[PDB]
């Protein structure tokens, strides 16, 4: 490679592998947002809130791969991993499983930009803290938010609470 | 001081000391402010509400200090007292504690104003019942109608009556 | 904490321990812009640049409280200790004090930062090179070719070398 | 008087004798402001300051003059004494003439505060604090401040000073 300068063969094979995990959270997005919108669950806030996710996601995995070819690395795609369930329950449950998975994407990241460090690539580093981390730190905080209120919401009143939760907070 | 007239040693301590407690006054609502936008709480209205008031008593500070120049006294700051609690509880715990909290300094206002009153000194009279006494009389009331809904929206099923004044009362 | 992830107590109380040093610097920035309208100092430029800070490190503890919410840290507040001078005699005192305090935040940050490094925490370290240290850097500089003026004008003719750069430099 | 109510004559006499004061301090702001417009004296700046106030004074006598009707008192007018000095010297000096002067209007506008507060007038004690007391307290802080900065501006290099001030304080 005629570009390839400080980017390691380890950061390349992290990248592509990151790249495998952004494809894997977008798809779960997609799955979780049609979800909501089934007759028998009908709530269109929700489905709004995770089909907006599968889009971020997706801008995830297309800026590591243009960043790839920006460091001289190659891509290389692996299958992607079907959704982890075909059911995901009420608003409280998936929005726990949204909230595991966006945890081990900031590890991912961490873990990457860890490797990044150890091989002296600031390039690599930045590029994380400025488009990745601080992205992960306020969705996180926002879905705590949205389960704490989920729960203040939650008890024996729990259908309605749903309802109040996707029709006061979520956009619609 | 070439410009001082009228103006009494113990108005002056007692300026001083009354900018004292809207310092304190302040940095209580600055720490209810922040209490509400944690993760496990997370009511945006209720730390809006409160970041406002922070903001409103510091423009109190403000306008006492540069009446004092005006006045030709001199400022004579101490130390800030840390909140009186670390914790807040529930939104009717805290616009308990903020409804006390005003109170104490309406008081002191009206303090004040007997001091004023009894040294004959009627610019520091009409200064304080234009721009202070007026205001927190507003402000009591606006607190005693939100701890009237709170109330109406107490009982067994608090946790959505928390959710919904947050949502259909306060500001966001 | 259900949000809290790579964020270490230590930065944590450290974190609580910058927004009570912000606080404190605040408080003295209020002090030194209150100081310069009295009748008998009257420097309403050197009042407003000494204001303007009080304001800028009020940005500083609210951005650091926020921070502390978005991690999931929790805020502890301690009381304000008041400023080191009730008098801030001539504007090189005060701008030498201003200086001296600036150096005392960088160097607190310059310690977060080493921390946050050594806890591998990218989130915290970033965070304040964005906000904090180049802003720092700027205004240090500011304050050091303010000193340089102040000392041009100094010397016998000091008292109009004050009024001039006043006029001449500061903002009014 | 069809209109005359809660309208003491001591009232009516002591307006009436404010008028007299306010008459000459116009008066003597005249002379001020033509002092400074002499070819051997040529600063327009202070002219300018002490044509501003004569004029300001003369809206506080035809105010009086207003509020005296409209309570149904009968005006009466006694000669206008000439200013007390037919040279006013330097910048200084006039500026501590014009001191004295609003310290002798302020003291004679709480002495009428003092009085009506006597014979509980309080229509005649809020118009007198809502349209002369605050603005004496702003106009003695802003003839201190200016003394302050000629002083500064002061010894040896006075001539020089006065330039400076009229330059680059006073309105042109
Ligand atoms: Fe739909
Ligand atoms: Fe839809
Ligand atoms: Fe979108
Ligand atoms: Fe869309
Ligand atoms: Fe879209
Ligand atoms: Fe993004
Ligand atoms: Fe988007
Ligand atoms: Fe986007
Ligand atoms: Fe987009
Ligand atoms: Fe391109
Ligand atoms: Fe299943
Ligand atoms: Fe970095
Ligand atoms: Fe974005
Ligand atoms: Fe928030
Ligand atoms: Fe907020
Ligand atoms: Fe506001
Ligand atoms: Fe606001
Ligand atoms: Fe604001
Ligand atoms: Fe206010
Ligand atoms: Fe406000
Ligand atoms: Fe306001
Ligand atoms: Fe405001
Ligand atoms: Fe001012
Ligand atoms: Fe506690
Ligand atoms: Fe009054
Ligand atoms: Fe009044
Ligand atoms: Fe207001
Ligand atoms: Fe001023
Ligand atoms: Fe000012
Ligand atoms: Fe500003
Ligand atoms: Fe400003
Ligand atoms: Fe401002
Ligand atoms: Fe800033
Ligand atoms: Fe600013
Ligand atoms: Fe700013
Ligand atoms: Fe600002
Ligand atoms: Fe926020
Ligand atoms: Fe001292
Ligand atoms: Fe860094
Ligand atoms: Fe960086
Ligand atoms: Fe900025
Ligand atoms: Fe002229
Ligand atoms: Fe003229
Ligand atoms: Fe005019
Ligand atoms: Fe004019
Ligand atoms: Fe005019
Ligand atoms: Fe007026
Ligand atoms: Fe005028
Ligand atoms: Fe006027
Ligand atoms: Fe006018
Ligand atoms: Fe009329
Ligand atoms: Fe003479
Ligand atoms: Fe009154
Ligand atoms: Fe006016
Ligand atoms: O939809
Ligand atoms: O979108
Ligand atoms: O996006
Ligand atoms: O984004
Ligand atoms: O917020
Ligand atoms: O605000
Ligand atoms: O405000
Ligand atoms: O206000
Ligand atoms: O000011
Ligand atoms: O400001
Ligand atoms: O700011
Ligand atoms: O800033
Ligand atoms: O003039
Ligand atoms: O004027
Ligand atoms: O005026
Ligand atoms: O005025």
């Amino acid at each position: 490679s005629q570009i390839r300068q400080n980017y390691s063969t380890d950061v390349e094979a992290a990248v592509n592998s990151l790249v495998n995990l952004y494809l894997q959270a977008s798809y779960t997005y997609l799955s979780l947002g049609f979800y909501f919108d089934r007759d028998d669950v009908a709530l269109e806030g929700v489905s709004h809130f995770f089909r907006e996710l599968a889009e971020e996601k997706r801008e995830g995995y297309e800026r590591l791969l243009k960043m790839q070819n920006q460091r001289g690395g190659r891509a290389l795609f692996q299958d992607i991993k079907k959704p982890a369930e075909d059911e995901w329950g009420k608003t409280p449950d998936a929005m726990k499983a949204a909230m595991a998975l966006e945890k081990k994407l900031n590890q991912a990241l961490l873990d990457l930009h860890a490797l990044g460090s150890a091989r002296t690539d600031p390039h690599l580093c930045d590029f994380l803290e400025t488009h990745f981390l601080d992205e992960e730190v306020k969705l996180i905080k926002k879905m705590g938010d949205h389960l704490t209120n989920l729960h203040r919401l939650g008890g024996p009143e729990a259908g309605l609470g749903e309802y109040l939760f996707e029709r006061l907070t979520l956009k619609h």
